[PDB]
């Protein structure tokens, strides 16, 4: 197990650029409202900080992997993200997709280097894209 944990975050952790990247661009196809005004990432200064918030996701989810699982990832703290993306107008089911994207991109990357039985990965894209989108 431990191992195989070390593998996937030192993958996730290479191609953590593209991951993002690759997953903000299919957000925008199935949520072009995202780019348009009233938009999490209509100008650059918010599309800016939708790819950071996008990479601060993935970074939890690395880091959950490694350490054993969601577990570590504190639940109000995700909780207070919840609060403060509904006061700013940041929609929660985009945010929860774009992570739930990243999850699928990372799933591929993996198989594509030659890891199997890879289920354990899901767990912290699952568990922050439940927190985030409960209500
Ligand atoms: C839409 C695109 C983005 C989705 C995918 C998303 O997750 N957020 C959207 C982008 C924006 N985020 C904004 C402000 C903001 N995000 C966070 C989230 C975190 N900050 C953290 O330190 C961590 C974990 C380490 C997370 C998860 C916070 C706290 C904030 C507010 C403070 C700040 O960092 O600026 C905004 C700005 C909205 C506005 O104009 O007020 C966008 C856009």
């Amino acid at each position: 197990d431990g191992e195989k944990r070390v593998q996937v975050a030192g993958v996730i952790g290479t191609n953590a650029a593209e991951v993002v990247k690759t997953a903000v661009s299919q957000l925008f196809q199935e949520y072009p409202e995202l780019v348009r005004p009233g938009g999490c990432a209509y100008t650059t200064r918010r599309y800016n900080m939708c790819v950071r918030d996008m990479n601060y996701f993935l970074r939890m989810c690395s880091y959950a992997i490694v350490a054993g699982g969601a577990s570590v990832l504190d639940e109000r703290m995700l909780a207070g993200f919840r609060d403060t993306f509904n006061s700013l107008g940041i929609p929660l089911c985009p945010t929860a997709r774009s992570i739930q994207l990243m999850k699928k991109i990372v799933k591929e990357k993996l198989a594509t280097a030659g890891m199997t039985n890879i289920a354990f990965v899901d767990e912290p894209f699952d568990y922050i894209a439940r927190v985030i989108s409960e209500t």
